[PDB]
């Protein structure tokens, strides 16, 4: 979808790029760099194909890095391009593909790098339908937000960092695996510091809504009548906290001896 | 796009930047590293205005700088909008805005200016009319084009930074002050090595149009019939060398003797 379509878009645009640069197919160590790229647009694969790929992670699929990568052949690119219609010796273009490699990777790192993820965060959520993923996403992007509006993205924050790559693998995971969304989000909320990390950050109407999906989740899947009645009262609650997940926790524990 | 024209257009993107970042006008220590630009721009100047300030020196007119020095705000720009509806602390802002700024301006260097500015020459004279200045620029451009096939643009050439210099002065000069731009060109044909700087690189129907060109110049300037006709004799070569600039110079210095 919104990510893994720019994966596949990526791809083709790095073999493009590839081929005006490479006419003749002479330049064996660029090539050779980008072979893990480039197998994906040889094989006569259509785009639903790659599509489904990048979601099962059977090609590269990691939208930063083929950015990256994008942008050494695209400067590549505009070098031949510019002084055409004159020819480039072969060893001097990989002699300059070395240097615009080290000089896009510099660029493509430190904020930079994480101002364009939470951008990927903010345009994925863009239109996103209410669904758990897209729920537990908005509320880990609103956390997210709050704490670079506190500490920045020019230094490295361990925090931010959890967040950006528990958030963009929430991201790039499949619509479909319920149980492992679930799995991270519940992750997330034990393992980060604060008690009720989601207070004065999202509005109180989505705040209950997330106690409500968490409580929607575990209820069908309670052995016994017991267990599935004071779980249901746990949804007094209007803030999501580790204490009220720890509780839903506990009620799976009783059943599981059942 | 004429280069000037787009001066005013970046002076005008950094005060339009800045006015979203910084609308009280609180982080100085920012505002005062464009305050340059910003004198200009955050009053109510017509376009013409900034525009002769920047063909007359009396404002920031180095295009390449100004895209450099735009790129920051846009970078904080960036996260400061992505972070909404949170917001940053003035200290943070300017603290982030400092490592943005080494950050840029290690992207805008080395490879990637020269590569913009070759970008820059090869997109004006895009289907440019055949003028005597765009005549004169291509004619530099392709031997511009040819070195940095020769040599490329990672490692530093000082033939080539040269090309570069005299290309883009040209570029920027007034399409009206005709007898610099024959004094421009005429400069670099005599301070270059080559006796013919432009076989084997400029197609032989543009290098005699350039021989027309140098023609249609010296003519008027020429008073006397005797002078007028020993010009039109020098226009049976197709070839635009040194010897023929200094055969139309000495034409021309015997024409001031009456």
């Amino acid at each position: 979808e919104q990510y893994h379509s720019q994966v596949v878009g990526k791809i083709g645009y790095i073999a493009r790029c590839m081929q005006t640069i490479d006419p003749e197919n002479n330049l064996k160590k660029i090539r050779e760099d980008y072979q893990d790229v480039l197998i994906w647009a040889e094989k006569n694969y259509r785009f639903e194909e790659i599509l489904e790929a990048s979601k099962s992670g059977k090609c590269p699929n990691d939208l930063d890095a083929l950015s990256r990568r994008s942008l050494i052949l695209q400067e590549l690119l505009r070098l031949v391009s510019s002084i055409s219609p004159f020819k480039m010796k072969l060893d001097l273009i990989e002699s300059q593909y070395e240097k615009m490699k080290q000089h896009v990777n510099l660029w493509k790192s430190d904020y930079h790098v994480k101002l364009n993820q939470l951008n990927q965060l903010t345009d994925y959520l863009k239109n996103a339908a209410p669904t758990p993923k897209n729920n537990f996403l908005r509320a880990m992007t609103s956390v997210l937000q709050m704490q670079i509006a506190q500490y920045g993205i020019t230094e490295d924050n361990e925090g931010i960092n959890q967040l950006f790559k528990l958030g963009l693998h929430l991201l790039a995971m499949a619509n479909e695996k319920i149980d492992e969304q679930y799995h991270l989000f519940k992750g997330y909320v034990k393992d980060q510091p604060e008690e009720s990390p989601f207070e004065g950050i999202l509005p109180a109407e989505d705040q209950k809504i997330l106690v409500k999906t968490m409580i929607d989740y575990a209820m069908p899947k309670l052995s016994s009548k017991v267990l599935q009645d004071k779980l249901s009262a746990l949804s007094s609650s209007d803030v999501l906290t580790k204490t009220l997940l720890d509780s839903i926790d506990r009620i799976v524990k009783e059943n599981e001896k059942l």
